[PDB]
């Protein structure tokens, strides 16, 4: 299984290029292994994909003393406790989605306030970044809480602020998983002040949620996921497994915060920023928007199936700006081949996303912004297989309806009530993003005029 | 002049222990010379103060489009314009800051609101770092605005918003200053793109003074200094020459902003960290407070002389938070004897005000935090000569006596009304601290509960 | 000028990085003082070729300094456009021309060069070893032949002191090289504690001036120069007059110090990589003897006249260098004038890299560039051909001074070895690599091979 | 147990840091897997000797699995405390007593190439050169003897491919070395693609497996050993009923290889650093050679026996060892079960880290740490006294085995060469560094000497 023996994207594209598209890091102590192609991400998380769906160990799982039936999704390891939640999470946004239009409701409401908020600039200018977390949060608070927040609401506030420095403090631990050894089995628990903030965020959440239990009507169809989740805490009351407890609950909620917000807040601040930055396709978005949904109605889901250059933008703002370059870290669960290499079980799989979504022998234009690339000769729109920001397989993104959702609802509600622009001093921003684990555009600020 | 042939402050204090005091980096190339003791320091920038107090060109300057007589006093260089201005400013701060209470007025009545906001958050928890930015921020919009802010004002967000990004572009070319060429003294101008925040700063300013100038009464005496400032300006209005334009009006004023807000800002939250980390100091600092200031009356600038344990307490607090560990960087104006060395006309000094602070041959206990340093056997206060946060000699901070003030005012009001703890769950912070150009404590939050 | 802007040890897997994100000619440390990269062909005939009387200047060093360079005591390899570097470059490609053809006088020289590598090998009898110090002892010998009338013992304490001396002297060199690819010239005074810290170059420097002292001494004013030192004090004569002229006794051990760090390194490192890939690659290996058995037979000397008869081995030391591709970013130049490239408006005095590899691995160009592949230089009918692409000896006024000399060496020292012996991987051992460690050169890992006769 | 939390090579001047902002004992990753520094005298004690027991355990490394280690086949130095370590420490401590002063084997054996040694010295006639190839060949040779039954030539090319592979094997193992304070095991099963990764130190196993096959042939199996192999076989042969047992074919080579390098390195080194200091300080320089003229004369071999009446030789000796300081971090240790160090509790598995450096060059104990000051061990009277803080050779049931050895070569070394010869700088050269180039084994920077006789 290849590799060489003895800042990181740019750095991967060259050892693709010297040993292919599979190959290995550190493969005289424990090989850890980087898949590049489509082909190769392909072959590895759907073909095998039961097999890959395993999580490497993390110190977060410990110091926030995880255990039996207690971890969420997104670090849960494969068995019986994942399996239960990816489950429970698919079923409830599903019968949510679609249902009683609930998930769309709260969607399309949000989409107002954060369009009142915008408003509320008066084309003075300003960065979009704050608002688009609320907005997005609050989706998730709706799922999970019942109710929405106030964006100045200070109980909002302090949970965004827990919930953002929470998921710095553990991408310290994230990025360093692609080498060390799990964790002495007993972490030293001095350890107990590196996850501070995690931990007040789940010590926030335990009370949003012990105050919704008060609220919920056990007799009643569930009206959001806590609900339906507790629920299901009824039917398990026998079961000493099961991973519907309250330990699990606010794990998983705290997932969907996490997980949920960040990634969609973060694509329609690079949505916003193409925007200005090509006001040719803005113009152009704005077009459809006027011929599709007019400008009296709030856009719903079902005008998305007829904007096709709409539908163009957002999957290729979602591309070029590629959010989440290396997507989370994999583990086998057994022996696999792929491509012709053996790799054994407990192995770190790195699934270069990035890789995928900027194939130069895929895309007609990899590092440009370029809707076409989604839009057929007659102007349909189409999605190449390489389309891959969730991931693949067993364990791709839960939220992708949710999230799909989110883009088009957020993104044309924009879009119908505002034009926006680089302010009219300023020098114009960049096209290039800060590599984390999460790449967000660097810093600018934009107008939002009425149109 | 020693230093050897082929992160940085714990860096540095080894090759002190290997070369001694002064020693160079980069002697092959053009050397760059680091200064260690109290002894090195004081008599580079004291001694020789009027030949090292140039500062080494950067690109921030020209990208901006500083030049003439339009660069403000932090980046100025040495010459005519820096010396105009160090001038105005300092008697300018001492003119308002007793004079008839102006500064302290302001600064008194920040407090009060500092104390409003801080008894806003009921005792939840909550990090203060925000609310030390607003109130100090404030500070100097009474000096150069006129009013001060509302805390949840749209522009006034912007400005600070503004001034924080603004000031982490320029450290990227602040801390490369210790090494690479000036600049091919026409930089590309496409590096338009790279200060767009501290730009866009300078620009929300331009307006706020611009608005102020219509304001200003021109036949009675100034009331702020932007005032001051406009009256020297029609006075020297014959002068091709001076400093006193619009143009460099702005840059004064955000070099008050950027330089005042930050610093006075971190300390302050080093000072809460400190005071919830050790609650036996806390008390202490609050017995001399209700004894000398009472609970009635707001502490004023005449109670200091009274209060040797605060007094005390605020030094180690500056001593040990140590904030700007290498202060900012001098060049020298022509050759200079140094420790016995020669330094050349045009050489970059670096102040390694840390290795001054934390000297292991002067304080009884540099790694800890120990209001003692400053307590005689009496407990009476005492202030070393190695007590230098805000540097020494020719270009030593413009803003000591605000800062003093700012810092002594602002603490004891908090301390009078809050006692401040770590929140009832949570695991209890860190003394140590991220290590920029500017050294904050690790994240943390407090609750304010009165007493 | 392209290039990134910022906010914010290896170096040209980086490069092509940078290329594929801002085209071909990029700048480095825009906001300071610019570096620029080169790296098409395209980009770098323009620059070398084309301007190449505008950036033929090399970029200070301390160096230089250092060793107390100064008036006209300056090399060739670190001279700075002027005067002095003109003269000097020259002298050596008239002497090397001189002798390349004129009498056999390279030829001889190196011919039995080879017959004593040949006879070094044949002495550890198939018991295995690695070819690294042997293969430069002879190419070090070829320029002492140059440059000190005789050759030396492989055993000589003087001439096993002088290899130590050069390498080491050239070890320290390389820190100072690296760097000079950012800050500023040197305070004009380097601080002369300084000294210390090119301990070997000047040892090194020393005892050339004590071997070439007793050259003199032999040196027959009276007739026609034998060597490249006695071409050079006649020179001296000549020059005796001029208060300047670059023909001193100073600058004579310079010029020769450069021969022999520039010559024997480079020549000697390709020949490790040529035994390397020969044992990598068996197949070739025997298609290289084939052919030598068909073209210089088993009784006589290998001679540079066979060269042009023999497509395949000419074809294979080629793609030995390609492949090897040894001094990635070559040595560094600096312009004497503003100069466009590709549009481009590039300052006097600014620091050119020539991304050498870049145009060696050109994606664009060759078939397989990341494979040893010596069909590269055959065409269909298996006559050599060599695309233009090929610079490994670089380009323009400031090539490669060694060029003739090297295809020389690489061509008589590699023949001679493969009509000899066959080269294979030790018996037991796992087989080498075909990575190589990436200094300001590269070098192939430590490998050992055996050498049986046939 | 204290130690830095986070959010985020040159290593030692960087543990002192973190001591005097922890104390003595530290903890590196306390998140991850904990590492922990020992830093005091104190400090080291309390480990390696109160709790020897406990702490005589090594960390997984892959290069064990990467050789092919396993079962009790496994050498002395990366062997595992168990069985198979025990087993062998205690054969070859018994071996270099019985060895050491028996019947003057050892010292015989020492004397004799301290003898070679010379006369290789004083082939140089003066001339400049750096004394380290020669300071390898001569310590190897003892090992040789130790181990071979000969000593080899110093033109010897099995004795030179020998050393090559000792060389290049020990640099490979570095590598894995120095990362091995972090990192997990080894997924048990290495991908033995990682073959390639230690070639050398490999095909240097398969050297001595063949040197010392054909001592086998040599060996009297029914008499007294007369060296460490064949007081192997001859256990070897008494253990060919247990299955278990350490004493194969497969350790004896391993314990070879160990002893080679582990022996080698270390020994050459500290001469190395010897002689830089003699040059650098010709005036303790005169008085050890005072010293000797006054106890062994000139006529007579320097034996151990004088070393008891030799003070200030001792003494310098020893400050060569202390201020060399060449094995900084010793090697890393692994706990066997917990054990509480200054109150601090540190679990069974845990690497333990021995800053030799910072008892050696202790700032509360020796008069001054960072000058060469051969007083540190030398009383009022000129009496010889060595500190508790003398630890080069580390401490515990897993100090260095080859103390008296080493002690023994270094004495005879360095009086044979001092009685000889005087050592000075090259009369043109400007003079050598007190400092060193920092791996897990540090070297003084090189430096050339010369020998002239008295
Ligand atoms: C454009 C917005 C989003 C993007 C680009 C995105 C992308 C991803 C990616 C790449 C993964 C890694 C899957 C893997 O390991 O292969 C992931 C996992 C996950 N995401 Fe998303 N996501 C988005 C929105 C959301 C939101 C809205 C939610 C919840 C409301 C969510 C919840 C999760 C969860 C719970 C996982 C862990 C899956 C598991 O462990 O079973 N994501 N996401
Ligand atoms: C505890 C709060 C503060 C600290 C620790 C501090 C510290 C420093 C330091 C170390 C310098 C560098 C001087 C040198 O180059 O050697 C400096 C310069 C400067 N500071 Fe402060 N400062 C503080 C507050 C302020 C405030 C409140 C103001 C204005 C309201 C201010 C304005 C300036 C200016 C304008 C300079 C540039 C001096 C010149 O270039 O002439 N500082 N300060
Ligand atoms: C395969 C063996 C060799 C290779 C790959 C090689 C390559 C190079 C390269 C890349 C340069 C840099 C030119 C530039 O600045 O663009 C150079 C320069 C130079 N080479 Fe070589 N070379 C080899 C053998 C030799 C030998 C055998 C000699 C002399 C015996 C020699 C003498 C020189 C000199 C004196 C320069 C400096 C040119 C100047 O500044 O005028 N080289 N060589
Ligand atoms: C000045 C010469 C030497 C020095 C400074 C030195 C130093 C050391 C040190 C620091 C250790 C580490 C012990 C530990 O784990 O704490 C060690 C171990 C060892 N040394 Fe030496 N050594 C020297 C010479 C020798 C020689 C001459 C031999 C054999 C001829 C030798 C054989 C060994 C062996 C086999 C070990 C492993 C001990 C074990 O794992 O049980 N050393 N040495």
């Amino acid at each position: 299984p290849p590799g060489p023996l003895p800042n990181t994207p740019y750095c991967f594209d060259q050892l693709r290029r010297r040993f292919g598209d599979v190959f290995s890091l550190q493969l005289a102590w424990t090989p850890v292994v980087v898949l590049n192609g489509l082909a190769a991400v392909r072959e590895a998380l759907v073909t095998h994909g039961e097999d890959t769906a395993d999580r490497p160990p993390v110190p977060i799982t410990q110091i926030l003393g995880f255990g039996p039936r207690s971890q969420g999704v997104f670090l849960a390891r494969y068995g019986p406790a994942w399996r239960e939640q990816r489950r429970f999470s698919v079923s409830t946004l599903r019968n949510l989605g679609l249902g009683k239009k609930s998930l769309e409701q709260w969607v399309t409401e949000e989409a107002a306030c954060l369009c009142a908020a915008f408003a509320n600039h008066s084309g003075r200018p300003f960065r979009p970044n704050g608002l688009l977390d609320k907005a997005v949060s609050n989706v998730i608070a709706s799922l999970t809480c019942g109710r929405r927040f106030e964006y100045d609401d200070p109980r909002f506030l302090r949970l965004l602020d827990l919930a953002q420095e929470g998921l710095k403090e553990e991408s310290g631990f994230l990025r360093e998983v692609l080498n060390a050894v799990p964790v002495d089995r007993h972490i030293p628990a001095l350890a107990g002040k590196v996850l501070r903030f995690q931990k007040a965020f789940l010590t926030q959440l335990d009370e949003l949620l012990t105050e919704h239990r008060m609220t919920w009507d056990p007799a009643q169809p569930p009206r959001d996921l806590t609900e339906a989740f507790l629920a299901e805490m009824e039917k398990a009351k026998g079961n000493p497994e099961s991973s519907f407890n309250d330990e699990n609950l606010r794990i998983v909620v705290a997932d969907l915060f996490s997980a949920g917000m960040v990634t969609t807040s973060t694509t329609l601040a690079w949505g916003l920023l193409l925007m200005i930055l090509h006001p040719d396709v803005q113009r152009r978005v704005q077009q459809e928007i006027d011929d599709v949904i007019g400008q009296v109605r709030r856009p719903e889901m079902g005008d998305q199936a007829h904007m096709p250059y709409t539908t163009a933008v957002i999957h290729e703002v979602q591309r070029f700006g590629d959010i989440v370059p290396l997507g989370m870290t994999h583990m086998t669960s057994r022996d696999i081949e792929v491509q012709g290499f053996r790799i054994p079980k407990g192995t770190t799989l790195i699934t270069n996303l990035s890789s995928v979504l900027k194939d130069e022998a895929v895309w007609e234009k990899p590092f440009r912004f370029h809707p076409e690339h989604f839009l057929d000769a007659q102007g349909h729109f189409v999605k190449p297989e390489a389309f891959l920001p969730f991931s693949a397989g067993r364990r791709a993104c839960l939220g992708e309806p949710l999230a799909r959702m989110e883009l088009f609802l957020f993104f044309t509600s924009l879009l119908q009530h505002f034009s926006f622009s680089v302010p009219t001093g300023q020098p114009r921003p960049s096209h290039h993003g800060v590599f984390a684990f999460l790449v967000s555009p660097s810093p600018y600020e934009l107008c939002a005029v009425p149109r």
